[PDB]
């Protein structure tokens, strides 16, 4: 059910159809759960994302980060996948809090477009990610002071 | 090791792998005197380190159970990065072992073959919980006694 | 608006006239937004920059990291834009504080020139950095404490 | 109120006291619709501090309950400084509202009339309840939302 | 002149009526600065002020503590004391932000209402507190980097 | 019973004759509840106790303080105490281990005799300590992670 | 002492006795050589901790200033106990001197006496600008050189 | 014995023959143990103390803290005290190094001698010290890794 | 002359022929140093090897790390050698304490045997990471407190 | 920047290149009047962080020279690797520039037309000097002073 975790989603902008696309899909499993009012905020890329990761996780039981990344013509494309893979893991062991990576690293638009949970998508990484976030936390609660 | 406190969390993306790498952990542990460690189920690979960490704080040793398998994008590089990045911090702040029995395979033969089922050549999730004891009994030996 | 908002600006001088140019969009930026005044430090290298980094987060809402780092014939490269990483990451999480990468890491010349919003240029990470940092400050005020 | 998770811890030492000034908070709470707070008991209030660390990582709040009367020796001074320096860092620490319910007194019946029984002028474990609940509530909007 | 001093004030509510006399001094401090909207946020008693000043010190540049703490019969006011000031000393070094200590600690009522402000009264510590906050926010940002 | 409990006691040993009173029932204590190994070691001074049960509380689930501070003709007695009192405090936060104190604190000697379990003692807090350090870890263990 | 880089933050309560310990600081700096060094005033001596914090990232010392002489109120014990804990927790977090020249007496004419005016026994600034110069020279010395 | 400990003592110079007598007696606890150089340091003040000590504790495996506070006309003894106290505690446990309090806290000349162990003294704290430095740091020696 | 310096040696397992090859350059340098009986742990795989190296930082003023890291058929020789590197760089620096990395990362037998020295071997990488340790121990001897 | 105090730590591992690196860096500083600067040998370039973390606490800038050249494995990636991660978090612990002269190379050419000597190209032992001089000036320039 998960309808007592509170849920944070922080989606980037950058490629802003398939980014929205993942958020949808993150909303929409909240809901499934029996969350409507998960804290939503959008950020421009996908390297603004773990510093507000870092502030929701203050006062959420989980994040999902959610962001597509496509590879262009530089080596630009490692860093920014490196930089956020780096400050998602960083955040989530500081706050003791699932964050959940749906951010999306591919070679080519036609991947990316293929996990966003679009119409003709074989796949939606936003969706799994909320799942992974709410197990998560969920898998916490019970380990933790109870009694 | 009769005495030792040993948690497993495992992973789940590609089940029955994952459910082979458990299963010859929990029978090394209960070989070793541990019929009851605790056990932990998350969804992906990424999910593992925030699980260790809670389970760190009052276990000896953590083993860490997953499959991770190349797909058609760079996103494998960045799950296997962050579980690396994951254990080894958690390990550190808690000074306890964490062992790391996570696949990161090209292929799924690879993976199956390392799994400990019926024809693989070897199973990492045993050898991942003797690698968890072993590190918890010598720090034992190591730290403050008698 | 960001006019309240307190940016601070970076930039290294390796490839002097492509910083320049990196520059001149993040200060455009930050005048469109109402900010005339941006602090602006100057460092010889890309690896210098996390550190002074760290120092402008003290004071700032939020730091634009500008620069430009250009494949050479030796791995170095690997190694100059790792530490980058790293370090920008590092300073945006223990600063709770928006550290935008606009620095450049191309194979090419032709590359660098293309992302620094020359007039020729595809595009100007430069202000692409800038709108990064302003808008991720004045997200991060309306997720803290007010009244 | 009805969502905040509230932990309560309560030391033992003046056992009647004690248990009166937990019925106090626990009243508060379930007044508040929480019927069901996390409620743990240890010996003396020098134990408090460290199982309100452990409570803090997963509540919105903790009230640590207790009792300390001064005795013949300056033990009671050394008590009190062991519960307030603790109280304070865990609440920095975990930046929760640990709610300060640990009387200190001289007396027996300044203790007594502060526990709120029937003939108390006051009691101080359901105003420290109204602490840690009104002191999450106000961190809960001065935070991220929505 | 603190126009750009973002200022919050947390205000503590044993003994209500001294409490509010207290803010009123601050509030009039603050808006001769020409500042007409600090952060205002109220607490129970002063042992709840120091977790509250903490999360507002992520967000402002000066916070200012108030309250009110009379000896009663037991030995209860020397720990309350005690435990604000170490709290607020704590969140001043970890945030580098001034939290002024206008927190009253008298033997009496009457000590702490000629402390308050009012008509009769000798000074206004409320007052006072603010001004300290304000100059410390000034002074710290002399120091720090600008340009 | 708490016979799964890992225990170290550490005990000065200043006034000799009552800290090993204070150890013999620290230790009868934990024979009683099934535990006949707990890891003993001596200081020389109550100053020396915290530092010891730092790498003591590395390892084990609970460490039992034990010494006899008497005041003297000085204040010498109150620094002695305060460090006690800090070192204990900070030793079981840091470590998220109980810290039992049985160290005395005492005006006189006679009331250092009375406490630390004696023939004619009226009471034996090494005894009492080393009941709230076992009854702390069987609490903490059943409030943390098991599943 | 000529190589030092010398701070000095004084409050301003009582501000003639201030004044007469900064002059008194000032003075012991000028006769070791000391270019300029940086000073800064705050209100109170409650704000000298955080100013201290930021002098400490920038200089070998920080010499603190200032004066609390008791009233009629327990606030006295209040304000000593920050600026002590304060200083303390800067100088081991910044490992920087910060010599503690702030009076704390009982009465105007104590105070008066210990801030080197000429009819003063002492000057208490003066002697806080040698600790500091004296450690920061001391330090130098322990620590990684040729 | 205590041949292979590394010792450092640091010693104020207020009451400088008595912090002399101190300091005779630590280092002939010292030579008596087997070590005939230890590290000594001299620093003004009491409160000059800790910071030297922490920088000691980097290098050694036990520290000596020496010197002589004696109460005057005002409450600043107590405060002196106070810092002395705390700063070594916090060098302890943030070095994991014993270091020992032989500073002198009295309220007369005549305690401080009777405690500085010249020839009719009744004890001798800097020796006292010493003792309690090298036997804790042997203690830990044997609690922590070896083979 | 290291004859003072306190030495730890962990060794992995895996590849126990070359393992027990370092292990003996190792030996025999710390043996021409002056070092008979430097400590001595042995872990499993190489993985094992940072919090082992982390316990023994806290007691020694060097340690070595050795052991055997071969490519196989997967990429998870990567994740391997990634772990080590991040591990022994973070616990020598958390310990201010070398940690000698010779753990060898080859992509053939061949290549580790010939790195192990062993009678036809071009090089000892066990001596090397020995060599390595105890001369940084000695020079942060030299720059570290003493008289 | 004659009152800059550096440290320059240089490994030994192709010692004749290492000595050139040096040679750059000591005639930049001897060139902007810097006193003698603070300099020290280690090895091998995985043991300068340790060392660089020692000197960054008594100095305004630190320059870490050395040669890493690849070999016929994969352990140049991981030296390169731990060097890069070590001076980056040397650094930010300690709020110091800490300047990046350490080669790495493919061949013995490229590393010995980077050392600076007659017919190399470039020197960046030099560069490295510049950078952290040049990065020492600026941090003091942003920090407290008059
Ligand atoms: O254990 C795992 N094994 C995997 O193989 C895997 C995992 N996990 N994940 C993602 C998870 O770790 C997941 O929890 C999300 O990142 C959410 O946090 C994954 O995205 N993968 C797939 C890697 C291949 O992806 P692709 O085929 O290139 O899209
Ligand atoms: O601002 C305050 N002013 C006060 O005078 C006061 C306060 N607060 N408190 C308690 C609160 O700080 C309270 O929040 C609880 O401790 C719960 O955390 C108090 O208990 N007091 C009263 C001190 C006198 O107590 P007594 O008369 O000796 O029982
Ligand atoms: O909640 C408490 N209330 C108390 O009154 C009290 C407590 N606790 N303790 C000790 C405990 O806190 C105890 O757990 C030990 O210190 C062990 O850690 C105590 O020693 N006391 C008694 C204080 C009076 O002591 P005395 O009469 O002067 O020996
Ligand atoms: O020292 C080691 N040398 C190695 O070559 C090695 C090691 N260790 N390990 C794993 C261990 O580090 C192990 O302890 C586990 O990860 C459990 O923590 C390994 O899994 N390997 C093998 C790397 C090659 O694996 P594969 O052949 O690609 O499956
Ligand atoms: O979410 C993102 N997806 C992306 O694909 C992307 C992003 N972000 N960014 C930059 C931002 O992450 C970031 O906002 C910027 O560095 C400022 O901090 C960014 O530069 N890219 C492009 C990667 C490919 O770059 P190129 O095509 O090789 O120039
Ligand atoms: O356990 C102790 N009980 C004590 O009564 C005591 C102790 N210790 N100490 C000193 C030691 O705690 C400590 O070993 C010394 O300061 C060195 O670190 C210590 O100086 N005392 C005496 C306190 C009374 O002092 P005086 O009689 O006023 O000089
Ligand atoms: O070792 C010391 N022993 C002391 O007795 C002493 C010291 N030091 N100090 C000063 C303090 O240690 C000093 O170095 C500065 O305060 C710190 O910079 C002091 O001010 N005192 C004197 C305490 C009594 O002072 P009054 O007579 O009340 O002014
Ligand atoms: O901003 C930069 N852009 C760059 O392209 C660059 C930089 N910096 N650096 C040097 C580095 O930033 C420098 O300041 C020192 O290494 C740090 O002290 C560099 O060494 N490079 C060049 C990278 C390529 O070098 P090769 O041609 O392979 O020698
Ligand atoms: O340097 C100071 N010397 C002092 O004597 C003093 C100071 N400061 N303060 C103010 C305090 O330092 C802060 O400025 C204030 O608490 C706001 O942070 C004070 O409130 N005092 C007054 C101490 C005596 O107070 P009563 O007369 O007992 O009210
Ligand atoms: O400065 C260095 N430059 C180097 O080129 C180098 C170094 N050092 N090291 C040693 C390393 O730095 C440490 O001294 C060692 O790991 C012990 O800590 C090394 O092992 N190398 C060798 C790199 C090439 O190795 P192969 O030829 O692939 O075996
Ligand atoms: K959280
Ligand atoms: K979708
Ligand atoms: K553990
Ligand atoms: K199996
Ligand atoms: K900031
Ligand atoms: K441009
Ligand atoms: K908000
Ligand atoms: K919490
Ligand atoms: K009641
Ligand atoms: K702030
Ligand atoms: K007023
Ligand atoms: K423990
Ligand atoms: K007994
Ligand atoms: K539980
Ligand atoms: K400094
Ligand atoms: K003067
Ligand atoms: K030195
Ligand atoms: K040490
Ligand atoms: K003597
Ligand atoms: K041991
Ligand atoms: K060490
Ligand atoms: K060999
Ligand atoms: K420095
Ligand atoms: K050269
Ligand atoms: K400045």
């Amino acid at each position: 059910d998960a309808s007592g975790v509170r849920l944070a989603i922080v989606a980037s902008s950058w490629h802003g159809k398939i980014c929205d696309a993942l958020l949808d899909g993150a909303r929409k499993v909240a809901a499934g759960c029996g969350l409507d009012d998960p804290t939503v905020v959008r950020v421009l890329g996908a390297i603004e994302i773990p510093v507000v990761a870092q502030e929701l996780a203050r006062n959420h039981d989980a994040v999902v980060a959610l962001g597509v990344v496509i590879r262009g013509q530089t080596p630009h494309f490692d860093y920014v996948c490196d930089a956020v893979t780096q400050g998602l893991t960083r955040v989530s062991l500081d706050s003791s809090t699932p964050i959940a990576n749906g951010v999306l690293t591919t070679n080519t638009e036609e991947q990316a477009l293929d996990r966003a949970g679009l119409p003709t998508s074989a796949e939606d990484k936003g969706a799994q990610a909320t799942v992974a976030a709410l197990a998560t936390a969920l898998t916490l609660r019970e380990l933790r002071a109870h009694s």
